């Protein structure tokens, strides 16, 4: 369907999303933006979960960024930079992420759990990186049932974690040395991504094309995972994101998939890998 978004005006074709389907999905948001007791990352977290399994055959990170995003602050009531899209985005990506696949990991004795700013210091100590990486690194913490380090009383270790970004043109060179240091300890750093960049008119057409160009195309944030391997692995939820060819310099991969489903190539990675 088409979007009218107001700048000067300009269109964008939100493929796979019909008019009945965008207001479903309104329905269920626009509700929830300013509801008391209800903190943003939850609403944002469930609404692009619940948007997914809407429209299953649209892009995920177009769902993202085209209509949660400018229903958020079209229906934000309030300036509370502690209640912003910015501020609360990112960990509404988590919140997402857990939500969409612990009950598929569950199975295989996998957990995930969320981080959010200023209590993670517990997540990153039992990580036993937090010595070297300060209190601001991890996003999503990954255990495992038997395995792992530092156990909870239900036997749950630390076996790696997550660096959640929804969009790759933020300060993803600063989780590098993290990763870095994570992965030679033999834990799994996974780069989680909306891969989330359009460009705004004048010159902008607005489509969603993400910053990771293609592998016949020198990028030195696709470089990070193809080239230096500094992550273990790049899973991008922007269809428009070229997947990574059969061989890499570096042997890591970045893989591309729709967010609905069940088992995806993230779940059976982390089933393989763990």
């Amino acid at each position: 369907m088409r979007l009218d978004l107001d700048f000067l005006v300009a269109h964008v074709m939100l493929d796979n999303v019909s008019e009945e389907q965008y207001q479903q999905i309104s329905d269920y948001f626009v509700p929830l933006v300013n509801k008391p007791k209800l903190k943003s990352r939850d609403a944002i977290g469930q609404a692009f979960v619940m948007a997914t399994e809407v429209c299953p055959d649209a892009n995920p990170s177009d769902l993202w960024h085209h209509v949660l995003y400018r229903i958020y602050i079209r229906e934000k009531i309030g300036t509370d930079p502690s209640q912003s899209w910015v501020r609360t985005s990112g960990e509404a990506f988590e919140v997402a992420l857990v939500e969409r696949y612990n009950p598929v990991l569950a199975r295989h004795g996998i957990r995930l759990t969320a981080l959010f700013k200023g209590q993670k210091g517990l997540a990153l100590t039992r990580m036993g990186v937090a010595d070297r990486v300060g209190s601001r690194k991890v996003d999503v913490m990954i255990e495992k049932q038997g395995g792992g380090r530092s156990p909870d009383a239900e036997g749950f270790g630390v076996v790696g974690g997550i660096h959640a970004k929804v969009s790759l043109a933020e300060r993803v060179s600063d989780d590098i040395p993290a990763s870095r240091i994570m992965m030679g300890e033999g834990l799994l750093s996974v780069l989680s991504t909306l891969d989330v960049k359009s460009f705004p008119p004048p010159h902008g057409d607005l489509v969603n094309r993400g910053e990771l160009g293609t592998p016949d195309r020198p990028s030195d944030k696709r470089n990070y995972i193809e080239g230096h391997g500094d992550f273990s692995a790049c899973f991008s939820y922007n269809l428009r994101t070229s997947p990574s060819n059969a061989t890499t310099p570096s042997g890591r991969h970045i893989y591309v998939s729709g967010f609905s489903g069940q088992d995806d190539e993230f779940t059976d990675y982390l089933v393989a890998q763990l």
